[PDB]
């Protein structure tokens, strides 16, 4: 496993799990939406929402040795009751190239 973060911390990880944390952004935020999907795209993207506090999530049940892209969205007020989802953080769940 190599977890490659952008604007988040990888707190804990295993072959099947990851615990990420991020910072509140520079604009008022209602809550966070976290998406994750196999990077190679054999399985569809899954989404869930978490409260504003704390800005930390753990995903488990990941397939061992399978790459995923994990995105953190800040969800905030838009116009006409349509919320805005602003991607603020990413983790790329990648794996070693193992020499053979």
């Amino acid at each position: 496993v190599s977890d490659v973060p952008r604007d988040l911390e990888v707190v804990e990880a295993s072959p099947t799990s990851i615990q990420i944390s991020w910072r509140h952004p520079h604009f008022p935020t209602r809550y966070y939406r976290i998406t994750y999907g196999e990077t190679g795209g054999n399985s569809p993207v899954q989404e869930f929402t978490v409260p504003l506090q704390p800005p930390t999530a753990t995903i488990s049940g990941l397939k061992p040795g399978v790459d995923y892209t994990i995105t953190v969205y800040a969800v905030t007020d838009g116009r006409n009751g349509r919320l805005l989802s602003i991607p603020i953080s990413i983790n790329y769940r990648t794996h070693h190239h193992h020499h053979h």
